[PDB]
């Protein structure tokens, strides 16, 4: 603890630090616009541009010549009474100011305007009515919502009949209005967090000045890693999800408090021991500067390992991320160091008020050595007991249950499925790409053949096609001389390409295309139509299959895969990041095996509290995002720990492990519950994929702070002696 190195740089450099920090967060918040604003600029595609479903919808488009992008959006008519007079004629004008506006709609596929395929947009009661618009924009992209944000003012300017009205949903238009449910409770959350954090740091050191202090910290960390990101976002560097800013804010926000409460805590520790200032900073700095910084890496590394998966959400949650923890990690270290050492020459700043609690916790670092083996048992059942949620944890893809119902889509959803069958709103598209004209005699047998073989799947309600152009059936022979039929020459050209070379079927699930079972439909139709287009003057064609369920089924088939390696390589890299740091291979792999265990508990109450008191089921995201924010900082509080008996082991491995414990128990208990409470803060979120991520990750460390740090390391310490350091050289005794 001998004054040198970087602490003194940064102790004599902490004003000029702190102004240059002070100056570039001043920079990056004025020469950008906000980091919410970048976000919602910088939107990222639901799915990615080599997907099939994105590549057969975009083909579906070029062939027809009708729309070119991903994006596609359903306006539904409800009225009280039938749809009759001047219903049509509303529906007219909805239609003709959306074709007037190229900027966001690139096709309106009117089936309800045509008395041929009238009766196949209409419900069977008669009351409403839906006609589906393609916008621009690949769905999720921000020019898909401006695009959405268009067609509702479109749709809303119209006067409406006298009973009528009309909604604007769709995959698109929930995408759509994420964003603005995100950016509604966003600083509801913010602000929640900010009081959680002041109501907790008041009751740990009932000081004013040091809270004012921690909140000066977290609030300029905070500012630099949102100006970072938003820099970096509004220069197409990154992508931000909506999900990406969030997570951003409220982890920086947790993550600076902590830093703050371990660089405090270990100040405030060697004042109380009865040393000056500038020993107690130098102490603080050389036994906490290199596990904060470590505790910053993981957090980084486990972040940035999302961006190895296919899922442009999990890409786009990836870097920017990691950007912002490490720029949470230099304005922690940096910054917090600066101001603690300004702060303490200027009289009981930083000088602890009350009390430390030693007495409890070494009296508990006793029990643990004495038996170290009754414990460790009862905390892997603790753990283990999560387990039992696996017979019956159900997962929900569909993300309509996950947002407000007074949003436009869920408002639209909800109407449309008054009247129309289950997922109507969300049709698959069939088309059969061939290499000759289809508009002869011939083929429509084929092409009827393909529509009555797709229709009997199991799981398929509806088909549309020209031969079945209400959606409804009607051995086949057309005459030749329906060919020169006006009204079958529209038909024609509504179903087929403009060159006759390719076929296109409208599809309806009969339940919900979400599920697994709507990714099996594909499958089926696709080998259908296949089956169906054999042995006839139309093999070869190629089959483009493209809609909700095919988009569902690109994003999954991988998906499970990719998150496993995700988190084998977050596990590899806090693996190394902790060998690096205590260079022991037996301490680094309890640090991270302790957080493996503790998955399971942590697994066990969200899908306990979720899917069974509240009632929603987990998303299927969640687990995911939580499960990398959880090993992160459990085996951040572990390495703390692990650390902390490095430098007391020269007493003894036993006397070590007690006088670590009595050390750092108050000290990582206020950090873990205050990581926890912020992270359980997001449970205000109108996101409800955001709530549930945030409350699995705080209920998670409240669970490894209260058991895992506590109990499970210090006795499994105990238990491996001089192994626990292998292969470094240990003391061993006194």
């Amino acid at each position: 603890a001998r004054p040198g190195g970087i602490a003194k740089w940064i102790r004599v450099l902490a004003v000029p630090i702190i102004l240059v920090w002070v100056a570039i967060i001043a920079v990056l918040n004025t020469v950008v616009p906000q980091l919410d604003v970048v976000g919602e600029m910088r939107s990222v595609s639901m799915s990615p541009d080599d997907a099939p479903s994105v590549i057969a919808m975009k083909r579906v488009g070029e062939v027809f010549e009708e729309f070119k992008s991903n994006s596609s959006v359903m306006i539904v008519l409800e009225g009280e009474q039938p749809l009759g007079d001047e219903a049509h004629k509303y529906y007219d004008e909805i239609v003709d100011k959306l074709e007037a506006d190229p900027a966001h709609v690139e096709h309106v596929q009117d089936f309800w305007g045509d008395p041929l395929t009238a009766s196949g947009a209409q419900s069977p009661d008669g009351l409403a009515s839906y006609v589906q618009v393609y916008t621009r924009g690949n769905q999720g992209e921000a020019l898909a919502n401006e695009s959405v944000e268009a067609v509702q003012d479109i749709v809303e300017s119209v006067p409406a009949p006298p009973g009528v009205k009309a909604y604007v949903t769709g995959p698109a238009a929930l995408s759509a209005d994420q964003h603005v449910a995100s950016d509604r409770s966003v600083r509801v959350i913010e602000a929640l967090t900010f009081a959680v954090i002041i109501t907790m740091l008041l009751l740990v050191y009932r000081s004013i000045v040091t809270v004012i202090l921690t909140l000066v910290m977290v609030v300029l960390s905070l500012s630099a890693a949102r100006g970072m990101i938003a820099f970096l976002g509004y220069h197409e560097i990154i992508g931000l999800s909506v999900f990406a800013t969030n997570l951003l804010t409220t982890l920086a926000i947790a993550a600076a408090t902590d830093y703050a409460i371990f660089l405090i805590g270990r100040y405030q520790e060697a004042r109380s021991v009865g040393e000056d200032r500038e020993q107690s900073y130098y102490t603080m700095f050389h036994s906490t500067a290199h596990v904060v910084l470590g505790s910053g890496m993981t957090i980084a590394g486990a972040t940035l390992c999302l961006h190895f998966t296919r899922m442009p959400y999990f890409q786009s949650l990836g870097i920017p991320l990691a950007i912002g923890m490490s720029v949470v990690v230099l304005a922690s270290l940096t910054m917090g160091a600066a101001i603690i050492s300004v702060a303490s020459r200027f009289g009981k700043t930083f000088e602890p008020k009350r009390a430390m609690r030693t007495r409890g916790w070494r009296k508990l670092g006793a029990a643990v050595v004495r038996w170290p083996a009754p414990i460790l048992v009862t905390t892997i059942a603790l753990s283990v007991v999560g387990l039992l949620a696996l017979p019956g944890y159900q997962t929900n893809y569909n993300d309509r249950r996950y947002l407000p119902q007074d949003l436009p889509a869920n408002t639209g959803y909800a109407a449309a499925d008054r009247h129309f069958s289950q997922a109507r709103m969300n049709p698959e598209l069939l088309m059969i790409e061939s290499d000759h004209d289809l508009r002869n005699s011939a083929d429509f047998l084929v092409v009827d053949r393909i529509a009555k073989r797709v229709f009997q799947v199991p799981g398929i309600s509806r088909v549309q096609a020209i031969t079945r152009p209400q959606g409804t059936p009607i051995s086949f022979y057309l005459p030749p001389e329906t060919f020169e039929n006006p009204d079958f020459k529209r038909g024609m050209k509504m179903f087929l390409s403009p060159d006759g070379h390719a076929v296109r079927f409208i599809i309806s699930h009969e339940g919900d295309p979400m599920s697994p079972e709507g990714i099996k439909h594909i499958d089926a139709i696709k080998q259908a139509a296949k089956e169906a287009i054999k042995g006839t003057p139309l093999e070869g064609s190629k089959i483009y299959l493209g809609g909700t369920a095919a988009t569902f089924k690109d994003l999954q088939e991988g998906a499970n895969y990719d998150l496993i390696i995700a988190g084998i390589a977050a596990l590899c890299l806090i693996f190394i990041i902790m060998l690096i740091i205590t260079r022991a291979v037996v301490a680094s792999a309890v640090i991270v095996g302790t957080v493996v265990i503790s998955l399971g508990a942590s697994f066990g109450l969200s899908v306990l509290i979720w899917q069974h008191i509240i009632g929603l089921e987990l998303h299927w995201m969640v687990l995911a995002m939580a499960v990398i924010v959880l090993l992160a900082v459990g085996a951040d509080y572990n390495l703390l720990l692990v650390s902390r008996i490095k430098e007391e082991i020269h007493a003894g491995l036993n006397t070590g492990i007690i006088r670590s414990m009595g050390g750092t128990g108050s000290v990582v208990t206020s950090a873990g519950l205050v990581f926890a409470f912020t992270m359980m803060s997001m449970a205000v979120s109108e996101l409800a994929v955001i709530a549930q991520v945030g409350t699995t990750i705080g209920l998670g460390l409240l669970f490894d702070t209260l058991v895992i740090r506590s109990f499970m390391t210090p006795s499994i310490a105990a238990l491996m002696g001089k192994w626990f350091w292998w292969p470094q050289r240990v003391r061993q005794r006194p």
